[PDB]
């Protein structure tokens, strides 16, 4: 790939050299070899969360008697979870002869954590089979170990299917750069209260907004549009994970 | 550009092989190709079509009577001719040299249908001189064939821009690849009823979401500003076709 | 990265070859160089202008007297002016060894002008010193140059950050390619009257589409949906930027 033109940047006026940490720049050619090995395409959808909001909220007793504040992410990983083994592909690799799939019979979910050093992904195992204050407690646990640089490489490998939060930022919605070897990404922004249309007046409802990325050699458009329909079907009603 | 370190998946569960079908793995090159040598730019709009589907629908029975089902895809390849024909940059192929524009007098437009197999883009010829039932007939019979494997080749070539819906499956916009040698592609997501404001007040008015990507190499970000605001002029009121 | 096949185009029907301008053929070359060199993401935000929009037409007089005419630029120059120093990161280049980066101590900002022969884009120095009637002034002095051919090298030349504005045009958000060595760039698309939740009920208030595109090796997402955030807070109530 042609490199880009060196400048004398400090010909329009003064500059300063700041170094960066090795683990940005791990983190800066990580990025760079998924961008130009894997075509990008992002899928938006908006999920009805009104309803996910109010059981969040009255459980917020239950979860301080255990410790644990349950926030927005374990009810997206369990939803998550359950969907990348209703929709096996999401939850699979490309080979490396390019000419077979590996599905994954397991279910492990990174969360992106962004820390002073650089950007850290820690990795739930199993999420598929922990409960909601069971992911709470350890996406807590993981996350404070990651700003603490106490993060150890064993948790930071295999995962399936990324996440990547910036909800608690703000923001409309974003295009995430998929997680190579995985083959998709969910990018959630801000919940904001819209006026949905109900058949016959707008109705206030809170709605989040979600953006996936995938690896569109493995997944097409329907497939993807498929996944985020089907997980903002799953997060308006979180029972239906009990079926 | 570097290639991805392979992972013994093992490691972390059960893996299971499934081989890609060869349809895919002539996808999965393309795609790449394409997502390498054209810088994309997705352009998003969303037309008001609240009057050209009171007219879709009224029609229903000149079309049943037609033995046809007129969908929105008709009346999206009616319009997209047109407007190829007023900005003949968007009907055009970078010639190899990279120092010319070919611009195509024709206008044959390719539209996405989501196989078994994998993806597979017949193209309808001259769109620019078929009506809105004859497009609807054609465009069934393609699809119909491509999901049989009964489409050849021959129906697979020379398009100069593509349409890819998943109106019918759901989600608010995505980022599609340009297809390379085209030079565009119209993404079209689900219509749903939305707020409009009137001058005085927010009106419901069902909104269809559209999502332009193209080569910016050819294309400037006003060309398609301009190219996505008289789209969405046209489907609001599609007699405008007749000037 | 592997080359398009070429097709016989006259296959299909009659083509005509125009040739490119050696500024849009300049213009090819740097953006495929970016597009390989960045990984790309892009920050959706939309941010209420209600009050800004009535600050602008009740300066109409003034600006009127002055000779210049007082549009949305200007008001997003001296707002990204002041952020490109409160997030020094964004006012960066990544420095060749990969290892560092610059930053730079001074704030040019250059914009987007869409010319005949193709794509400018001039640059204000000092956008932190000058002031809206000054920018308001310049902004148009270097667009006029700009389509006239007549602006100089020496104008094009160590900008920090790109603004590229299609608000005068249409649409509802894109994704700018970032104008490489720098980190970022603002698309703004065109503003329309939203409802929007007060607590209460929904207030129509004039919204305007705000796209960031940033390299993500130098900006990670947490910051770029804090720069997008504090602009929208920022175009709220300008008045802060004399705090
Ligand atoms: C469990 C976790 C790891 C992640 O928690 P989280 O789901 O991000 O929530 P949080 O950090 O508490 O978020 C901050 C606030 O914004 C809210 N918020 C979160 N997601 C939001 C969303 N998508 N839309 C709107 N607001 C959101 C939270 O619920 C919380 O509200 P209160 O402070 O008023 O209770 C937490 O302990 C943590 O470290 N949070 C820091 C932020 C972070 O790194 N998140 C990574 C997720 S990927
Ligand atoms: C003519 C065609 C080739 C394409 O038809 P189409 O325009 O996609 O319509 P469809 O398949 O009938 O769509 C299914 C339903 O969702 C609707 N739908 C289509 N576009 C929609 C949109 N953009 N927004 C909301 N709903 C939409 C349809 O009108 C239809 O409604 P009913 O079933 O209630 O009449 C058809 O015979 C076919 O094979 N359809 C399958 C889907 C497909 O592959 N489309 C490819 C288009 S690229
Ligand atoms: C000062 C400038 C360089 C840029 O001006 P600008 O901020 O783009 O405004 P403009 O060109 O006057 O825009 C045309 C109209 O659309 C409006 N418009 C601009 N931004 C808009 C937005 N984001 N949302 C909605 N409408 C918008 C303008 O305010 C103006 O309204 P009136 O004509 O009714 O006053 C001007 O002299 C010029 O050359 N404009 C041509 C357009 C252009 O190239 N802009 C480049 C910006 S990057």
């Amino acid at each position: 790939i042609p490199p880009i033109p060196p400048v004398d940047f400090a010909k329009y006026g003064e500059i300063e050299e700041v170094p960066m940490t090795r683990l940005m720049q791990i983190g800066a050619t990580n990025l760079h070899r998924s961008w130009l090995n894997v075509p990008h395409v992002t899928q938006f959808e908006s999920a009805d969360i009104t309803e996910l909001e109010a059981f969040r909220v009255a459980q917020k007793a239950v979860a301080k008697k255990a410790g644990v504040k349950l926030t927005v992410l374990p009810l997206l990983l369990k939803a998550c979870a359950y969907l990348l083994k209703e929709l096996p592909d999401f939850n699979s690799s490309l080979a490396p002869s390019g000419q077979a799939l590996i599905r994954k019979k397991y279910v492990h979910i990174g969360f992106a954590v962004d820390t002073p050093d650089g950007l850290l992904v820690p990795v739930i195992r199993n999420v598929d089979q922990k409960s909601l204050l069971q992911l709470a407690a350890e996406a807590a646990e993981l996350a404070e170990k990651a700003r603490s640089k106490k993060l150890g490489a064993d948790a930071m490998q295999g995962a399936c299917f990324t996440i990547s939060s910036l909800g608690h930022i703000g923001g409309t919605a974003f295009t995430p750069i998929v997680n190579a070897p995985e083959v998709a990404i969910l990018g959630v922004s801000k919940a904001s209260m819209q006026p949905v249309w109900d058949g016959k007046a707008f109705q206030p409802r809170l709605m989040l907004p979600l953006s996936l990325s995938y690896d569109h050699r493995v997944i097409n458009g329907a497939a993807a549009a498929r996944f985020t329909k089907r997980l903002g079907d799953l997060l308006a009603d979180i029972r239906a994970i009990l079926l």
